[PDB]
């Protein structure tokens, strides 16, 4: 005798079938997944066959409306964690996907979840009826788990493992509202969802592991578990990733700025290099050449440096001048050391060195305004500390370093530089907009300033945030693979971040944007608590990313 | 009739028996691999298991002499392309694999091989006599592909993935010197290696894959493809990595340079972070303040600044100071752009930047000169340009950017500028010696200089090449994760570069260095045409890893 | 009793399948490709499907090193003749394709050829 509250890894539960789950599916589904050959892997005894292996966790609360989906797959083979490493050395695949769900509520509880497979084609989002379609109703109180298997609804004869088609989706919304008959602060239970490859699933084709790879066929170690620690920088300062900042009224970038089309929109390649120019005019205000400030500027459009776009050369920051005049200190500006070179030899002057302020500006000759827009505007670049004489050479160059600092009037820090407001942008990028709850965020790191030198995290004089928006790993990663056949539009990349004492979740966007769901908080996150993070898929747009640190 | 030039994929050849494979051995490989439970990945019409897949290729020649062994291979499922892909999913493995040899010789030719499954705990290198061990000697007139079977002698009950202990090694040594009767330049054929899992092999134990990882068990992944082409940089210059320079008198690297056993003997984390120190003595020699030199310096074992060792701050260079006075620009030197600030505010001076090369020496106060060792010495940096005014304040700091450019007193390029006759060293890090005809390599990049700023690969004025001794990508993988039960002392891990026209190999030292066998060759190769990088396994040490560019 | 030297159009001469030659293969192919309708061309004594007939010659130099791809082709009704004439005069093939390969060279020589079948999801290129 078995009692129901202890569960097997092999155990299956109530096998709850569905009207999509037939014989005729089955039986059409080997019968055409017969030309790839004879089935591979499947060898009913092994161990990654038999067994449950966790897929998600999710949270059901009173909170949550009839209707309201709570969990959504695709169906895949990265659901479970071994047809995820079976499928790098096979061509495609072809079959079903059991799903177990354990349901952690008491006898005293009430409510109904409901489980719909969606045929393919189907939009997954708010306004899906999951109860109009042939489903299964699980009761709260349930105490044995029940497992629905994933008929392979397909239009294809199999699925190629980098493109593999239209797929069925999984759906566990809201049939009945959860009670607890008290009222109280405990009104939250837990559903988890278990994996395991079904009967009829199969690899078809065999093919070499030295083909296209685990970085080409889905973005899951894009995001690894060392680059948000310690080893990942940003795409903008060149500096740890300590935190996420949320961006609840949206921002754009453009500059070292992938999307998930392998293509940027910005000037610069994936890297931290210098920006060097050719042909810029330079000039000095005034006549006398003491204590005089550099100016240099050059149209954009006209640098030709960069095999990808000419608005600016590589490195060049997407920051707009913020105007300074006389021994004024600019605040919130992108500044690094600089110089300035005759054309005519490479040579770089003597004594024209300095923390130059890089930036885009409208007009050069009079007064300095700033600017967003490319189409129109130009490069521009002035030093912020006197320099003792100056060219001015009109086919000058100029030369400046990669990484840069915090331009700080004085040692106080202030908010992070980077405000979406004073973003350079070529027309034609798309907006990282908020989609419900979610909303973007930029990643976070220590850069220090000209105000204080010692300024690191946790100083006492306060900690100076830049932000970029995208980790450098993730658009180094970018730029090489094509993720077009993984993630349509309408959907998100989900990894889950798991803290010391909560968890969260960061999907990230076809055009490349990531999305954390804290509605309009604006908290930046600790990140330094961070200790696992693993990917769970494509996840529809319009669902809140789960978000509790504690 | 299937007539014997040609082969199929399943087709083993002549099984070729030695007297280390019994039928004792095998029955108690499966009655003693039992311990780890029923064995995985045993269906015997399976794929992978059935067809031989490429291993590796190598060349012998005429001018090797009987005794001397062209192959090497361990035992170990990182052989097969597929048993290394489902070793991500198991935490064991123990059994037999099949090695084929297809030698591609005609009639004409004379001379034969031997092959022998030498036992662990067995030295192999030179003067390991393979014709005194059980052996088969294989024709280079044959024709039909011969096979052996390597038997799984393991003193352990399984191999665990991560350290699987003492193994069997399989060696290809000449027997009969080759003849080609004829005499001409035509004097080389090729045996290809071939390798397929034995009736016995399994793996015992499944595990999950977000365990200890494929970046833990093997350093093959910190080689990619993309990382030696256009991606990954070098850890001295954070410049792309365009050649690869070999060293026959040999060097040292103790800075940013990390081992095998995950540690460094240097004073930088692996990245490309700025100098900063507190507390180190400013100085400007003689009275008047125009033109004049800055001057800073602080003593070696003083700097609170890193979590690992306090020798220099972080991102300090492992660079000689070439001392120069007056307006005289010094040659191949570390310079970057610095300032000084003061410790009491943090605020930065406002006109004392410059572009400061910086350095180690051991006499501050009275002539300058430079040093290799740090016990005794002291980090020294000294402006290149001249600074208007200048900090002459003891407690002050200093502040350089990370990454930086060559000093060159004219426009005209030099050889590379880290030559091992100046390169900063610990007391205690080991040397990269050569061991026979290979040699140790540096990484090289196109480093710009401060005689010629749009100096670039292939100008007109000449390249400016910085090397440094692993690339960045393989250092940051180096201090996460541990080698130690991966390459014994003695042992290269080698990867094969394939290029446009050739091919070639270098191997990854248990201290850290990178060794490509050229001998006393000094010729910088190219790496533009790189287009294949994969790796191939521990092989020894004193063996000449294969180099032929066209 | 041919002594090997002369080849028939017809003689296939050694038929070396890999791993991808399978009969349920054919099954599910020959099964699948009715939705086009009733099969067409499909007469298995017709002359221009019972011989082999010149697709491409290509050169094998000593300076080719090891993995140097020498013929490539996409499945096509353009890697025959024959079939590239009919493939004007229908609207869709399904099906294989059996290649014969013939080396020139005498007993004096010595090198070998590798020949495998790529699935068709794998991007085929440098690496």
């Amino acid at each position: 005798s078995v009692p129901g509250t202890t569960t097997d890894g092999m155990d299956p539960g109530v096998v709850a079938t569905t009207s999509v789950v037939t014989a005729e599916n089955s039986s059409a589904s080997i019968a055409t997944a017969g030309i790839g050959g004879p089935p591979q892997q499947v060898d009913q005894q092994e161990t990654w066959r038999t067994n449950f292996y966790y897929n998600d966790v999710f949270t059901w609360s009173v909170a949550d409306a009839p209707g309201s989906i709570l969990y959504t797959v695709q169906h895949s083979p990265q659901n479970n964690p071994f047809t995820a490493v079976l499928s790098q050395m096979y061509a495609g695949w072809a079959g079903g996907m059991q799903f177990r769900f354990i349901v952690a509520g008491s006898g005293v509880f009430g409510g109904r979840l409901v489980a719909a497979v969606i045929p393919p084609g189907i939009e997954i989002g708010p306004g899906l009826e999951v109860r109009q379609f042939p489903h299964v109703v699980i009761d709260a109180r349930s105490l044995e788990p029940v497992t629905i298997t994933m008929p392979d609804l397909r239009p294809n004869m199999y699925h190629p493992t980098g493109d593999p088609g239209l797929v069925p989706t999984l759906v566990l919304s809201v049939y009945n509202n959860l009670i607890n008959p008290f009222g109280g602060s405990t009104s939250a239970i837990q559903v988890t969802v278990e994996t395991r490859p079904s009967e009829d699933f199969e690899f078809v084709m065999i093919r070499a592991p030295s083909s296209k790879t685990v970085d080409s066929i889905s973005p899951a170690g894009l995001l690894t578990t060392p680059v948000l620690t310690g080893v990942g920088n940003d795409n903008r300062w060149n500096g740890q990733i300590v935190g996420l900042q949320p961006v609840p009224g949206g921002f754009s970038t453009c500059n070292r700025h992938w999307n998930l089309n392998g293509s940027t929109y910005g000037w610069s390649s994936p890297r931290f290099a210098d920006i060097d120019h050719r042909r810029g005019s330079a000039s000095y205000p005034g006549n006398n050449a003491t204590n005089v400030l550099q100016f240099w500027y050059a149209n954009a459009g006209s640098a030709i440096d960069n095999p990808i776009s000419q608005v600016a050369p590589d490195g060049f920051p997407d920051m707009s001048f913020v105007p300074f005049n006389g021994p004024g200190i600019p605040a919130a500006g992108w500044v690094g050391f600089g110089a300035i070179w005759n054309s005519n030899s490479g040579a770089p002057n003597v004594t024209t060195v300095q923390a130059y302020e890089l930036g885009f500006a409208t007009g050069a000759p009079g007064n300095l305004q700033p600017t967003t827009n490319t189409s129109g505007s130009q490069t521009v670049a002035k030093s912020i500390y006197a320099v003792v004489t100056g060219t001015a050479q009109n086919p000058a160059g100029l030369f400046v370093m990669a990484s840069g600092v915090i331009s700080t009037p004085s040692a106080n820090a202030i908010t992070y530089t980077p405000q979406p407001d004073r973003i350079v942008t070529t027309p034609g990028t798309p907006a990282a907009a908020p989609v419900g709850k979610n909303t973007p965020i930029m990643f976070a790191s220590v850069v220090r300033r000209t105000g204080d030198v010692n300024a690191t995290a946790g100083s006492a004089n306060g900690t100076q945030y830049g932000t970029g928006s995208q980790p450098l790993p993730v658009t180094i990663g970018l730029s090489l693979n094509n993720y077009s056949s993984a993630l349509m539009p309408g959907q998100f990349f989900v990894w889950q971040l798991t803290f010391a004492s909560g968890f969260m979740e960061i999907g990230l966007s076809v055009d490349g944007y990531f999305y954390a769901g804290t509605g309009a908080s604006t908290t930046l996150i600790d990140l330094t608590e961070l200790i696992d993070v693993r990917p769970v898929g494509p996840r529809p747009s319009k669902s809140t990313l789960v978000f509790n640190l504690g």
